[PDB]
Order: C-alpha cells, then structure tokens, then sequence
DNA sequence: TAGTACTCTGCCATCAGAGCAAGCACTACGGCCGATTG
DNA sequence: GATGGCAGAGTACTA
RNA sequence: GGCCGUAGUGCUUGCUCUGAGUUUUAGAGCUAGAAAUAGCAAGUUAAAAUAAGGCUAGUCCGUUAUCAACUUGAAAAAGUGGCACCGAGUCGGUGCAGCGUGCUCAGUCUG
DNA sequence: CAATCAGACTGAGCACG
C-alpha cells in the first residue's frame, strides 16, 4: 500500500497516463507474461499512452442511407408506370419491358433481341434518325396531334418521371410567362390604373437587365428602386417588386393594416395569406398581385428556358433542341476551321481520348470546364473564331443536354410537358384518358419530410403510424398514413425531457402556464418603494393578482411607470389569443385551461395549415369559422425547459400547494422558483430527488454516447475511463488520492469560396472579378483576410495591394496576451499594427470612429461576424476594463468546458462511491482538472521542452507533468480546490499572474526559499534541489508503454469507382450474375481482419498437398460469410485440412516481435507498419528545440542571447542526432536506400546555418517513427516511402496481445504451430 | 529455357446542391437567482 | 489528406 | 451553476428530395486495302445498376458507435497476473515472501 | 437588523505455535 496519483492527458487520437508516488517518482513493477514462450515476467514502468484512430460522425452513413432510399423509391415509381401500361404494352409489343430490363447485358446473355425499343435494326435506326435525343421525341409528342406509338409515349413519360426536378418552388408555374419587360409594363399599367392619384412612370428603364441581373436579389431590388422615381423601398411598388423577385415584404405600412400580413410567393401558404390580405383591404388589388405573380414566374423562368414559348408547349424541350443544333453547327464550323488552319492538331483534338479536347469531351470523362480550358487557346490562335470565343466566354460552346447546371429546372416544367402529352393522346388511348390523374400523382408525389420512412416495425429510424394495414402507394397515401400522429411523433421524438422529472416531456415555450410562471417569477422579485414605507416591502398575493389582471391581462408590455400609475396611483400569448378569439371570460376561465394548452400545443407542433385545421376540428364547435381561420393563421415556435407536472402537478406534502400556487401566494416572502426548489423544509426538493433516482444510470458506453460533443472526444473519454480502471486494478485495487486530467482544445476551402462569393455579391463589389482566386489559394490566411476585408485596410481608410501581400501584419482585435484566439473571427489584416493605437487594449476610439461605417457595411455583407463587430467597436462601449482583463487572465488557467466537466464527473462517480451516516459522499478520490497552459508554461520555464516529431512519448510525459503540477498546486494552495478540484480587480489580477511562481527560485528580484512549504501546515510541496532532478530523470526514461489500439475495419466494402472490363481477378462483380470480365466492377476491397491459417494447398499438375502457413485477408463483404462457416470458407478458397484451433484472428495494428527488438504492426494481410519508438536523449531534444526556434522566440533579450550561444557551442549535437537516427534505422527500420539518400543529403547540406539544419533534421524523424511509412523532405531532396509489402516474415515471430495499458501481455510464438 | 514468384515504383481514390425539425456549446450583454445563530 | 491496393516493369530460383 | 430577454456563430442527430458522374448494351460506319494500315465520316441520347445482398417481405434494412489474450456463461457480463531496493537504450539485476495469539508501555483520534 | 474511564490505529519489551 502506497499513496499514489494518476495523471491523464486526453487527445482525439491519444490518451496518456501516468502513476506517481508522493515524491513525484513513477513506480516500476514486474508483470507476469502469459503464453507459450519461455518469458514469464517482464519489468515495466507505470507510464505510457494509448493511441487510436479518430472516431467519425454518422453524417456519411446518413447520406448513404438517404441515397439508398431515394434509389429504391425511384425504381418504385418506374414500376408503377409500367404497371399502368402493362395491358396495352402487352397488346402492342409484349416483350418491350423485358427488353428494357435487360439492356445492361452482353448479346449472349439477352434472351431477346439486342435492340430495346422496336426489336429490329431497321426500326431502331429509323427511330434514332428521326429523334436524335429524347427531347426531340418529347417536343414531337407535345406538339403533334396525330396518333403516336405506345412505346414512344411510355418512353417520354418514363424519362419525365425518372428525372423530375427540384421541388423548391411550390404552387403552380405557367411557362407562357417568359417576357420580363412585357410583364413589367403590364404590372406598371395595373399600378397606374389602380393608384390613379400617384401614378408611377418606369419608361426608359432596363427592367429586364435590372431584374435578371446576376447580383443578389436585394441588390437587384435596390438597383431597381434607385432607377425608379416616385417610390422607394418599403413603399407599395417597392414591396410589389420585392415580392415578385422573391423577397418577403411586409404590406402593413402600405395600407396601415397594423398586422404583418407578410406574403412569400414561393411558399405554399401564399394563397391563404393573399386571401387574408384581400379580405383585409379590398378586392381591387387582386389584379396587381396576379401581375406580380406572373412577373415572378417570368423572372425565374427566363433564366432557365431561354427560348420563345409562344409557338410550342414544351419550352424546355425546345431549349434542349436548340442547344443540340448549336452544338452541331459549332462542331461543323470548328472542324472546318481546324482543317483549314491547323491540320496537324486535328488528330489530337477529335480522336485522342486521353488528352482533353472534343474526343476527351465526348468519349472520355473530361468535363465542360476542362474542355474549355483545353480549347480556348486553340480558338484564340485562329481566325474566324470570334463568335465561338464569345460562346466560350459565356460558357455556351458545344454543350451537352444532360449537364450539371440542369439542377435548376423545377419539376413543374416536366409536369406541364407530361400533362400536355396526356391531353394530346387521350382520345386514341382510353386507358391514357383514365389514368391521367394517377400518372401525374406519380410524377409529383414525395413523402413529407415529417412522415419519414414507411416501415412496418422493423426500422430504428421510422416513426410513421398507419391507420390501415395495407400497401402504401402514392394514391392512397392520405387514406392509409395517419399524417397528424406521424407529425406529432416526428416532433416529440426529438424534444427534450425535463431534467427535474426525467420521465416528463417539456412544455411548449409559448404555453400559457409557462407565460404565467415567467411573469410571476419576474413580478415576485420587484420590490416597490414609495412614501410612507419604513423599509422596502414585497408584493402580496392579492396585490400581484390585481397587478396581473390590470396590467398583464390588458397590455402586452408592462413597465414600472405603468405599474405605478394604473395601480399604485389609480388604486393605491394571452393577448395574441385575446385578439383572435375575442373572448375574455373564456380566456380567463379555469375549466378550459386544458383546451388552451391543447391549442398552443397544436400550433407549436404543426407547421402545415391543413394539419392544424384538421387537428383543431375538435374545437370547431366552440368558436366560429372566422375564429378557426385566425387560429390556423397564428403559429408559435419554441419549446420550454420545464415540464407541466413540475410546474403545476406536484404539490407540497405539508401544504398541498404547487409551485405556481406558492408563487401566486408568496406574500411578504416572495420566494422564487430556485428558492422553492432548494428549500430544505419544503418537500419539492425531496420529490424532485425521488424522481431523478428512478432510472439511475445506463452503462458507461451508453452514458458517453449520450454526452454531447465530438465522437472523437467521446472515444478518447471512454479509453481514458478504461485505462484508469486498469491502473486501479494494477495498483492492488487501491483508489488514488487524486486524478489530474486535461483535455486538448481540438471542404473548408469550398466554404471559404462560397462565403467570399456571397459577400462580394451582397456588397456589389468586383474584387473577385478583378483577379479571381482559387480555393487552394484562398486557403492562405493573409489572402483570405485581404479578400474578406474587400481589399482595404481595416484600421485606417486606405487600399491594400494583393501583389504587396506577405509584407503587412496580421493584428488581432483582442491582444493575444489577454486571449489566445488565432481564428479569423479575431484576426485582422492591416498595413501597420501601430494604427490600432495602444498594443494592450481594444482598437483606439479614433480608429473605431473612422472605420465604424466600413465595419457596419462589412457586417451587413456577412464578411465579418456579429462577435467580431462587437469586439472591434468595444472602444465606444468603454474598451477593455480592468475587471475584463482580470477575467481574461484568470480564464487562461481555469478549465470551464462542459466536456471536461462531464469527464471529471464520470471519473468522480466511478471512484468515490461510499456514503456517510448523513448521506454525505466521501471524497476519497479528488479529481483535478487543469488547462494545457500551466504545463506548457512549466515546460518553457524549466527547460523541459517538448518536440512532437521525435516520438509518441510526449503524451505520457504530458500526463506525468499534469499529475505533478496538479498535485503540487493543490498541496500548496488548498484554498484553490474550489476552482480545480471537482466537487479586488488588482488583487485578482496579480494573484493569477504569480500562481505558478512558487516553482521558480527567483521572481522578476525575489530570492524565494529553497524548500517550499504549504504554510500553516508542515507539508513540503516542492524542493528545487532534488524534485527537478526527479522530473528530469522521469522524462529521460527509455521505457514507456505505447499501445496502438487494434481495431477491426468496418465501412464501405471497397472503392466506389466502377472500373471498365478487364481480365483481372481483382475485379468484384457488381451483381451476382454480372461477370466482371464482361461487365466491369469494383476493386480494392477493405480487409476487415487477417486470419492465420495453417493448411495444405494443391501445387503443380499433381496437385500435391504442401503444408502452408499464410495470412488471409477477410474483406468486409465476406466477413459474415466467413464467420458463419470458417471451414467451408477456407476450403472454397483452395486450402485443405485447415485447423480450426490453429486459426488465429489478427485485427489491424497487431504487434509482432521479430529480432533485436524489431517490431512490426499489421497494416493488412499484405502490408506492415513500423512499431518502434526512438528514445532520443533529452539533451538532444532540448538542443533541437532551441536551435529550431519552436514558436519563434518568446524570451527576454538577455535570456534569448545566452540560448543562442548555447546552440553555437553545441553545434556538434547535429552529427550525434544523425548518428542516433542512422543506427536506429540500421537496427530496426532497415530502409537502406532511404538511409543512404538521407546521409548524402546531410553531407551535401552541411554548411547551412544551424537553424535551417535543425529545422530540416526535425523532418528526418519521419523515417524513424511509429505507424505507416510516409514521405518526407530534407531540404530540396525528397525521400519517398519504403513500404513493407510482405507479411511472410511475421509468421515466425512473436505475436503480442497487449491490454489497454500494455502492462498485461500474452506472447504467442507462431513459429511452433 | 519457361514459368512462377517476390520486389520496387508510381497512380489513385464519387461529387455538388435544397429544404425541415430538435438539441447543445459558446459569445455578448443585462436583470433576477449561497446557509446557520440572536 | 493519407495510406493501402493495384498494375506494370524488373530480377531470381527451380522444373 | 439556472432562467429569462435580445442578437449571433458553430456543431450534432434524423427525415424528404435534386442534378450530375461511372459501368454494359442499343444508336448498321464508309472506302482503298490480302492483312496490319491509311484516308474520310460520326460524336450531344436512352435503358439498367449505383455498395454484394437480407428476411422480417416493408415503397423495409445494409458504411455510426462497440471490439487485447484466457476461463466461465446462450447471451448480456463476471473473473485471471506478489513486494521492496539498486540501476537504465525500450527494461535489467539483487533481496524477501510465496508470521498468528495474550500481557505491559508510549503516542494519535472518537464518546 | 447583528455574527460565521471506554473503543480504534502505530511503534517498543515478554510468553506460546
């Protein structure tokens, strides 16, 4: 038995641990080794770390799941259409659908003719000649009036149904509205006709260009307003224009309606909102609103159709046909031009599929951007290509019909085309006449987002409820699915429970009881003071009732003057429902509170008007039709944090009064919620405690999963809990005195590009147009800041130069000393940092006044954030006060993160379990949490420098230093237990500035005593004479238990790319009947785990059985098949007489010990990884840190000078570091060619400065590392990977099974078996 | 000599968007919210 | 972003 | 620490959808050529699959989390490994074990 | 409103296995 402590450092992919005794010495004990080897014991130190791969989020899995569901539903739609057509298609050509299904088949596999539509070569060729694309067929069917072949009708309908289009725009679209100017003129005419007193003139205004601009919608509206006299924004005409172009205007000010009456044109509720507005004002604005709707349709369509729709009913098909024709003409013209001018490049342009060009554009995979990049210079270096170059510049040269930009086509266009086809062809096909509604339903149906998957009790994600047990098709979806219950369950499965009553659901935020509760809490804490009062007094129950009835039940906002006048002078959600139902006695009654709760619950739950009105039909008799309509109109959003049972259901045992009852009857006490619930005498606390006891706690893994945070952090937490338990078991089941823990704080380029594009569009500038920047270039911090600041200085009014970058200075708004935040939200790029003023405070008031307008504009442009703006304009608010500075200094050392709170609580609950007589938990184990700042400062101050590139020992060293610092600190300052152990401005500032000054011998010059004592107690907390030597000795130990957590690979079967056909055995069939050698397939499977099999194989013509020992990679696809029957799985692979007992399962990162301590880790069944750590001396580590200037220089000039001299005298340490690396590589790495290249590079770059040489030597440790080999770079010379691609040598080595700390092992010698 | 059989080296990885709902964590403020004895 | 798969060129040993 | 009021940012989980992309087949290539080969013509589209697949047969499920070895259990789970000292190139060596009960004394804590 | 002699453990000596 010995008092000991555990120090832990938690990372996303590493967890270090350390056990220390009283004198800060790490123990060392012998451990028994199990297995068949002759080694039965081994000595190890209680210091180490566990490394694992980072956890992942379920986002990719969710995306894959949704895609799978989408594909299934699409096939179901096509099957519905085929089922509709089946009888007549069997009459016409019975094998048509069979031919369609087997199109993906070689000729010998088809049981029908190869041609899929007509089945004979003449007919197929004629059809393809007449309709080169499906859009030709679609336009012909839409426009022509004669009979069409049934197969052709089905083909057009199937294309339309299979590829519908986006559902962003709701309602109906009329493609005939295409002209922008004509509809703008019509709208102006209607406006002038109605508003005769103040007519509006818009002649001479480029309405088409203004409205169809590529800028933002708000910018377009502003431009149109500026170029339009007689009105501005928020006027009637301005609101009409905004409504047409898509913004949501408030028509309240136009007619003084006093209600918002906002209308959105794309929303489904637009018709109801317009009906309400028309009933409010009058019926004479219907023409104007209809004109606005037509203008909106034209505005949104003209950007897509780009064709005249007055002659055809298929505008999209006409656009695709003209795209085809322009493609054809441009191709002919380009062929002629190339033939005439550059005959030698014709082959490489129109025949070579590898290089980009037309051949690679059509036959190859090259996209439109790549084709344009290839073909622009050739067109430029030719004559007669001006119009082709113009089309290229506007991105309209040689365009395919199916492209990426086709995603902006609403499904309403396809629906209109399909309806036109059905209307044309229903006279000749009665079945087409009959099934028109259901075919259109097939095209336009989509499952509501709140209904979810239509399961039948075998899905964990589903929540839908069926009122009838039968197959759900799009035609009886309403009559089978209980939509209201499905939506309510959709909302309720995600809402929280009350924390005080864990089995109780929370109330809606706008619930009436919630409103009364909040108002009563606010009212009971206001102490009135008036004449004739000796001391301030609290309001009584009757006074509060009178005040609530007279003020709260009358006016929305209650103020102190109103309280004094209407009650103290005159005498001495509720309002929203009052103006809707227009009933005061009903709302003030007490027997309809359940009805009111139901009403607010419905309005909160359902966002669809039909659902709200069908749910409220039960209360339709209580009110009138207009009241019901108003109730449907009103909708609330938000959920409270308190349950109804907690607020009003539970009652005190002594008095039989609920919390609301007590709050109403507070009287002179005026005790609030927190008080009511924390009172010892009151039974509310006891009842709350009783409820929380029920359920208790789930498993540790379940609790960690239920925590909120990153999955990688949760994985690290679980590993830390397990290693703590393992160490407790190791140390004899004696729990430690203290557990000191710490936790690290932690396409992006595409996000930056979209953000800058949106900001530039909003601001109306053209900085991107001046010089475009790619995402990779935008990844640079200086460039990103320059582009975010619109190319202008942020502290003074001047212009910055992009070509002059890498020369300015990046200045943080809050100085780095107070807060260490390096994010863009705190960084600012300016020409000179001195413009900000003082360097130890917020930017100066003069600069704030100068740049307030610019910063406001940037915020409105979303270039900077609200927090950034608030930080920048803090000088006006008052700047950085002394209390703020003290808080910033204090928060740099005291951990306050909820994740670390949780972690500490879990460890505390696991460790301390006993209770006293008075049910007071005994703090046997004290959990101390520190930030990384304390340990980092300790390392910098006392020359315990950390270099991350040497090896993985720094995790264990950090854990040990955490233990030492935390234990020493809580011994020296026992009063600091409040802020560290889980369980004035000037004075606070200088207290935390020197909190760690008892470690050091000298301060600022203060001669601190050699032996540090607690004071008031006889405890020695530190001894600079010998404890520093102990820490140095511990950090220089060569043995540290580093464990790579073995895992079984899970995930995708292989690479998702589908390769073309080739005669290789590595291809994987995409379907059971699709031979890879004839259809192509996947490759590169992921190996779940290797299996060691000792068996015999048939070799040679005689098929003699040769005993073989080898590793077999059980891939993810065949893992279940293997585990179901290993014998059959292995026999089918070709091995005979395998041994079930001798089969060994070998997951990833399995460790093997071969010779001279050389260790290899199993990367896969045919690859290995390095498994050895270089224990470089701390003298070499310190020299490398000092010479390399880690984190530049952060020392005094006097101290900086002596370290430079130290490096100068220790020049020769470089050769020894190289010597250590070389001998380690010779003993373990065995990469001879790479070692020779590294040594040659070192010899050739010997004359360069020590700084540069050390900086490059840091890279050489990538050669001698643990894990997968990686390529590094020494100066110019680059050294590639030396991969170990053979697992044959490990079959005679020693397989080590390491526990979670590595102290418990089971060595299995595979050579014997 | 032909045929396996193992080794070294370079290439290569599905990608973009649209809503909706619930929750947490943090920032920035701006107010209320620790017990015992006479 | 990297790290394992794969094709291809290359060299070596045995029937 | 929580609960209100406002505002903002980021992240997580779940659902309904969109456009592409790859793979095979269909869209008769021609002429001079014994043959390779050469010269022309053409190119834009569609069908099907989009993790193999599963049984629970649903317009459902299939890439998250969890997982050293051994023993006992169907499983969930529970068990399995002596200590001190001197040292340090991935851990080595040395030493001990493999004391219990009654009386007096003296020091510390509680009634 | 104002104050914040009995039981257990360790070491020392003697007796028995």
């Amino acid at each position: 038995d010995k008092k000991y402590s555990i120090g832990l450092a938690i990372g996303t992919n590493s967890v270090g641990w350390a056990v220390i005794t009283d004198e800060y010495k790490v123990p060392s004990k012998k451990f028994k080794v199990l297995g068949n080897t002759d080694r039965h014991s081994i000595k190890k130190n209680l210091i180490g770390a566990l490394l694992f791969d980072s956890g992942e989020t379920a986002e990719a899995t969710r995306l894959k799941r949704t895609a799978r569901r989408r594909y299934t539903r699409r096939k179901n739609r096509i099957c519905y259409l085929q089922e509709i057509f089946s009888n007549e298609m069997a009459k016409v050509d019975d094998s048509f659908f069979h031919r369609l299904e087997e199109s993906f088949l070689v000729e010998e596999d088809k049981k029908h003719e190869r041609h899929p539509i007509f089945g004979n070569i003449v007919d197929e060729v004629a059809y393809h000649e007449k309709y080169p694309t499906i859009y030709h067929l679609r336009k012909k069917l839409v426009d022509s009036t004669d009979k069409a072949d049934l197969r052709l009708i089905y083909l057009a309908l199937a294309h339309m149904i299979k590829f519908r289009g986006h559902f962003l725009i709701e309602g109906d679209l009329n493609p005939d509205n295409s002209d922008v100017d004509k509809l703008f003129i019509q709208l102006v005419q209607t406006y002038n006709q109605l508003f005769e007193e103040n007519p509006i003139n818009a002649s001479g205004v480029d309405a088409k260009a203004i409205l169809s601009a590529r800028l933002s919608k708000s910018r377009r509206l502003e431009n149109l307003i500026a170029q339009l006299p007689g009105e501005k924004k928020n006027g009637l005409f301005g609101n009409l224009i905004a409504l047409s172009l898509g913004l949501t205007p408030n028509f309240k000010s136009n007619f003084d309606l006093a209600e918002d009456a906002k209308l959105q044109l794309s929303k489904d509720t637009y018709d109801d909102d317009l009906d309400n507005l028309l009933a409010q004002i009058g019926d004479q604005y219907a023409d104007l609103f209809l004109a606005a709707k037509n203008l909106s349709d034209a505005i949104l369509l003209s950007d897509i159709l780009r064709v005249n729709t007055e002659i055809t009913k298929a505008p999209l098909s006409a656009s695709m046909i003209k795209r085809y024709d322009e493609h054809h003409q441009d191709l002919t013209l380009l062929k002629a031009l190339v033939r005439q001018q550059l005959p030698e490049k014709y082959k490489e342009i129109f025949f070579d599929q590898s290089k980009n060009g037309y051949a690679g554009y059509i036959d190859g995979g090259a996209s439109q951007e790549e084709f344009y990049k290839f073909i622009k210079p050739i067109l430029e270096k030719m004559d007669g290509t001006e119009e082709l170059l113009v089309k290229l510049n506007r991105e309209d040269l040689l365009r395919k019909q199916r492209t990426f930009d086709n995603g902006s086509i609403p499904h309403q266009i396809h629906l209109g085309e399909l309806h036109a086809i059905l209307r044309r062809q229903e006279d000749f096909y009665p079945f087409l006449k009959d099934n028109r509604e259901k075919i259109e339903k097939i095209l336009t149906f989509r499952i509501p987002y709140y209904v979810g998957p239509l399961a039948r009790g075998n899905s964990r994600f589903a929540w839908m409820t069926r009122k009838s047990e039968e197959t759900i098709t799009p035609w009886n979806f309403e009559e089978v699915v209980d939509k209201g219950a499905s939506a309510q369950s959709f909302i309720e499965r995600m809402t929280n429970f009350d924390k005080n009553l864990p089995n109780e659901k929370v109330l809606p935020k706008h619930s009436l009881l919630y409103e009364y509760f909040t108002v009563y809490n606010e009212l009971t804490k206001v102490k009135y003071v008036t004449e004739g009062m000796r001391k301030p007094a609290f309001l009584s129950g009757e006074q509060k009732k009178a005040i609530v009835d007279l003020l709260f039940k009358t006016n929305r906002k209650v103020t102190v003057k109103q309280l004094k006048e209407d009650y103290f002078k005159k005498i001495e959600t509720y309002h929203d429902l009052l103006k809707i139902i227009k009933d005061k006695d009903f709302l003030d009654n007490e027997e309809n509170e359940d009805i009111l709760e139901d009403i607010v619950l419905t309005l909160t739950l359902f966002e669809d008007r039909e659902m709200i009105e069908e749910r409220l039909k039960t209360y339709a008799h209580l009110f009138d039709d207009k009241v019901m309509k108003q109730l449907k109109r009103r909708r609330y959003t938000g959920w409270g944090r308190l349950s109804r049972k907690l607020i009003n259901g539970i009652r005190d045992k002594q008095s039989g009064k609920t919390i609301l009852d007590f709050l109403k009857s507070d009287g002179f006490a005026n005790r609030n919620f927190m008080q009511l619930i924390h009172d010892d005498s009151l039974t509310f606390k006891e009842d709350i405690q009783k409820a929380q006891v029920s359920g208790q706690g789930d498993s540790l893994h379940e609790h960690i999963a239920n925590l909120a945070g990153s999955p990688a952090i949760k994985k690290g937490i679980l590993q830390t809990v397990k290693v703590v338990d393992e160490l407790v078991k190791v140390m004899g089941r004696h729990k430690p005195e203290n557990i000191v823990i710490e936790m690290a704080r932690e396409k992006n380029s595409r996000e930056r590009m979209k953000r800058i594009e949106e900001g530039i569009k909003e601001l109306g500038s053209q900085i991107l147009k001046e010089h475009p920047v790619e995402n990779t270039q935008l990844q640079n911090e200086k460039l990103y800041l320059y582009y975010l600041q619109n190319g202008r200085d942020m502290y003074v009014d001047q212009e910055l130069d992009i070509n002059r970058l890498s020369d300015y200075d990046v200045d943080a708004i809050v100085p780095q000393s107070f807060l260490k935040d390096d994010s863009i939200d705190n960084k600012v790029l300016t020409r000179s940092d001195k413009n900000r003023g003082k360097s130890d405070n917020v930017p100066s008031e003069e600069v704030v006044k100068k740049m307030k307008n610019y910063w406001r504009q940037l915020l409105n442009a979303k270039l900077i954030t609200q927090r950034k703006f608030d930080n920048l304009t803090k000088a006006e608010r008052g700047g950085l006060s002394e209390l703020d500075k003290a808080g910033f200094i204090k928060r740099q050392l005291v951990e306050t993160r909820q994740i670390t709170k949780h972690v500490a609580q879990i460890l505390d609950s696991r460790m301390n379990t006993k209770y006293d007589e008075n049910d007071k938990l005994i703090r046997e184990v004290k959990v101390i949490t520190l930030k990384s700042k304390l340990v980092s400062d300790f390392r910098k101050d006392f020359q315990f420098y950390k270099v991350r590139e040497i090896n993985n020992y720094h995790h264990a060293h950090d854990a040990y230093l955490n233990a030492v610092v935390g234990t020493a600190l809580i011994k020296k300052y026992p009063k600091l237990e409040s802020e560290f152990v889980y369980g004035k401005a000037t004075a606070k500032y200088f207290f935390y500035s020197n909190i760690m000054n008892f470690f050091k011998t000298e301060i600022t010059i203060r001669k601190r005593p050699l032996i540090e004592t607690n004071g008031e107690t006889g405890e020695i907390v530190w001894d600079k004479g010998r404890d520093f030597a102990t820490v140095r000795k511990v950090l220089s130990m060569p043995q540290v238990n580093i464990v790579k957590k073995t895992e079984v690979q899970t995930g995708g079967f292989s690479k998702e790319s589908i390769l073309p056909k080739r005669n290789s055995d590595k291809l994987i069939a995409r379907k059971k009947d699709w031979d890879p050698k004839k259809y192509g397939g996947f490759d590169s499977p992921t190996v779940a785990y290797s299996v060691l099999v000792v068996a015999k194989v048939e070799k040679g013509k005689s098929k003699k059985l040769k005993s073989v020992k080898e590793l077999l990679g059980i891939t993810i696809m065949e893992r279940s098949s293997f585990e179901k029957n290993p014998i059959d799985f292995l026999e089918a692979k070709g091995y005979k007489e395998v041994k079930k007992d001798l089969i060994i399962k070998l997951p990833k990162y399995s460790l093997f010990e071969l010779e001279n301590g050389r260790k290899r880790m199993l990367a896969s069944a045919g690859e290995l990884q390095k498994g050895n750590e270089l224990a470089l001396p701390s003298k070499y580590v310190n020299f490398l840190y000092l010479a390399s200037h880690y984190e530049k220089l952060k020392g005094s000039p006097e101290d900086n000078e002596q370290k430079q001299l130290f490096v100068e005298q220790h020049k020769h340490y470089l050769d020894e570091i190289i010597e250590q690396i070389s001998e380690f590589s010779k003993r373990v790495i065995l990469a001879d060619a790479n070692l020779d290249k590294v040594l040659s590079a070192y010899n050739k770059h010997r004359d360069k400065p020590i700084r540069e040489q050390a900086e490059n030597i840091i890279h050489l440790f990538t050669l001698t590392n643990l894990g997968a080999p990686a390529a590094f770079k020494y100066f110019d010379t680059t050294i590639d990977r030396k991969r170990y691609t053979s697992t044959k040598e490990v079959l005679d080595a020693t397989l080590i099974h390491q526990s979670i700390t590595g102290l418990y092992e089971t060595r299995i010698d595979l050579s014997q078996l």
